[PDB]
């Protein structure tokens, strides 16, 4: 028996979002049905809804940070019991079968399912629908377990603001000593300097205005800039958030010789920035990568890691009806670190 | 008192090169005039006597690949006497003083004086003119000194051709076992794989086509491709070398984890490839960075490790005369690795 849901969904990329009822497939002997009890609020949902990066698959529910509990398993299922806390991520499920996903990088199979604006190629190409509603459906691979006593509501951006600046910033092995630029100080931003502050660094951060200075400061940043063209020294290391329009080189100079420059932020298409051969010969031995999200391993190991340390974003907590007002927040440079949807009250 | 010389001369960036007499600042008291043997010919020279990077100064003597014998010293000059066997490279001066130049990266000056298309700000912004000429007049701090006895013609690619790919592969840590691709098998392309291969890593070459490819063979190379998609492997360092149009993702995705692509090559302006966000994140995890020729430092270290161990450019010897037909060869796909003119068979 397919599963009845509901959330809230965006039918074309200008509307509003609307109260939605819909269904998902029905619980196979692998997977586990979720009740979702906090969704993150992510900027890729604001991209994906507007159609930012590409067209998107309407009626869309976005959300990838998603916590809950389990209220059911399939008759198959070892890693989960009714009752365990856990936690959704960006994708659901992937070939299982690719170097990728051996690898541990499900987040680069060829088949991968996104979490939502994704044609969900294991149950008849339907389109996947995502953490801004009140269950959801998972192969039991792709489920994040989480202590019991955690802050719920705190957990949920872990599952993607979390991993996909946890994963570069142990990449480039970021250590004690090591001087990290964070550029964007919002949702990713602030798990970007909270990582780097407790992994030893010595943290700069590059945002518009110094509406959050203090906050930056209370985080034990060194250095707060509101310009790239204010830093006066080299970085070893840098992670860009940034969502909207810049100039990639105005920050692959600031780097030392051998520094890295991790790419996560997405902005539209239309205005994403590149380099060129010539600007990499003209700024040479600074590298650059990109990093996309993370592995389901991974992504345990850095919810497993923040909890024990306590490291958990900086939330706000709101309803699925201000979904409008946050985006509106978000995109006009209002708000403040996560915000983060109750869903339980939500669905009173 | 200037001195006097000749060469080759493009007046502008459409024409034919010509004979040119012209003059040179004089032997500065730091300064050696050197008697160029053999000038190497470098893409860089096309790009630039074509003006397709930027607007070209004309006339305009390219040959950033040098290698001759001292003639006179200033009186302060402290390292060469007369006699010396030596190169010139890409640069022949810098401001000293900023940082990149104390860290041995002279080429990241902002006050550096290219070897030619570029005005030297040390001699009243007058034009600096190349290798295709009898002699140049150099600072002493920018000049290799090379084994008396080393085969010249083969040295003078070593000058950019080698510190070029000499650099990032030193920079990258290549080393026995790294699985090395080599991107565009020409000038650069050939000396890259003769150091990947004498430090031991296993090559692969990507080329348009198999004229090539016993050569490849013949220096040690393990697989050669026509086109990138061709590769079924992971890569832990790829050299690109190309001068014309491709798509970075190509390459870029033949990285394996934690891989790095080292760029190079420098197409026309107006069609150099690009890599946006969305491609590293899409590609992630395999990092790409721009090497610019070597610092001066680097560059005597190249040219000892070079004719210590043989390692040396393939050349084809031509005349002064010659050079449009080298250019042509080289941008129609009939060149076969460097080409070296014989300036004292030139005049
Ligand atoms: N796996 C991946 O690679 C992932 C990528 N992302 C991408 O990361 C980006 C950021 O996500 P999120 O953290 O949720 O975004 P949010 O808006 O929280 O944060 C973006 C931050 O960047 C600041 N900012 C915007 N423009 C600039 C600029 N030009 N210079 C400096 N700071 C700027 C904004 O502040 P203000 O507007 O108030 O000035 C805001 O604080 C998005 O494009 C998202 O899609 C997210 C998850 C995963
Ligand atoms: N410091 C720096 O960063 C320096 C950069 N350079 C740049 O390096 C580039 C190459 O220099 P050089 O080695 O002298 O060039 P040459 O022409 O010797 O060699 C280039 C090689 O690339 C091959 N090739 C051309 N297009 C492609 C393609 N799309 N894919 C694969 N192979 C291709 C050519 O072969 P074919 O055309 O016959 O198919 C040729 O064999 C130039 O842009 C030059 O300016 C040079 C010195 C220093
Ligand atoms: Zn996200
Ligand atoms: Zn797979
Ligand atoms: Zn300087
Ligand atoms: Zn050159």
């Amino acid at each position: 028996m397919r599963v009845q849901s509901k959330g809230f969904a965006i039918f074309s990329k200008d509307e509003h979002f609307k109260p939605h009822d819909f269904s998902r497939h029905a619980v196979g002997p692998r997977d586990v049905l979720i009740d979702i009890l906090y969704a993150g609020i992510c900027h890729s949902d604001i991209h994906s809804a507007y159609s930012e990066w590409k067209e998107g698959i309407y009626p869309m529910i976005p959300g990838h940070e998603i916590a809950g509990i389990i209220k059911e398993v399939g008759k198959g299922v070892k890693k989960f019991k009714i009752g365990d806390v856990v936690g959704v991520g960006c994708f659901v499920n992937s070939c299982k079968a690719c170097k990728p996903c051996k690898e541990h990088q499900e987040q680069f199979c060829t088949k991968v399912v996104f979490t939502y604006d994704c044609l969900d190629s294991f149950h008849d190409n339907e389109p996947h629908m995502g953490g801004y509603s009140n269950n959801i459906v998972v192969d039991e691979n792709y489920v994040i377990s989480v202590d019991k006593n955690a802050p719920l509501e705190k957990v949920a951006p872990l599952l993607c603001a979390g991993i996909t600046t946890y994963s570069p910033l142990k990449f480039s092995k970021v250590t004690k000593g090591t001087k990290v630029g964070v550029a964007g100080f919002g949702g990713l931003g602030s798990m970007a300097v909270k990582y780097a502050v407790a992994m030893g660094a010595e943290v700069s951060v590059f945002a518009r205005n110094e509406h959050k200075k203090q906050d930056a400061l209370s985080m034990g940043v060194k250095h707060f800039y509101t310009d790239p063209k204010q830093c006066k020294e080299e970085l070893d290391f840098i992670i860009s958030t940034i969502p909207t329009h810049y100039d990639l080189k105005d920050y692959l100079k600031l780097l030392t010789y051998n520094g890295d420059l991790a790419l996560v932020g997405l902005p539209p298409v239309e205005v994403a920035p590149v380099l060129s051969v010539f600007d990499f010969i003209h700024l040479g031995n600074r590298k650059v990568y990109g990093s996309l999200i993370g592995g389901i391993k991974e992504t345990q190991e850095m919810v497993d890691f923040s909890i024990k340390h306590n490291i958990y974003p900086e939330i706000d907590l709101i309803l699925g009806k201000d979904i409008d007002t946050a985006y509106h927040n978000l995109t006009h440079g209002k708000a403040k670190f996560r915000y983060v949807i109750d869903m339980k009250k939500s669905f009173d």
